[PDB]
């Protein structure tokens, strides 16, 4: 829900990513809709991982990314949890902001 995409987009993705190590960020953002979603639905979503609500998604909420989609899905692999925040955390704080979310998926 939150984000507005549609189950079948979030279950096709997911199918799509089940093996570890099969998760890629942008792929995944295309798939289930985030990247083609306006920018405040963009925001939706990010405060959404923040599970706990600090502003940022810290690497264990990062990790936990999947299990937003669905709550039986899997954690992310250390290494997928190491490229998204390689891909994401512009100023090498450890953790990403709405900002850079906003950033990585495009729009
Ligand atoms: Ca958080
Ligand atoms: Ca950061
Ligand atoms: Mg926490």
């Amino acid at each position: 829900s939150f984000a507005g995409l549609k189950d079948a987009d979030v279950a096709a993705a997911l199918a799509a990513c089940s093996a570890a190590d099969s998760f890629k960020h942008k792929e995944f953002f295309a798939k289930v809709g985030l990247a083609s979603k306006s920018l405040d639905d963009v925001k939706k979503a990010f405060y959404v991982i923040d599970q706990d609500k600090s502003g940022f998604i810290e690497e264990d909420e990062l990790k936990l990314f999947l299990q937003n989609f669905s709550p039986s899905a899997r954690a992310l692999t250390d290494a997928e949890t190491k490229a998204f925040l390689a891909d994401g955390d512009k100023d090498g704080d450890g953790m990403i902001g709405v900002d850079e979310f906003a950033a990585m998926i495009k729009a």
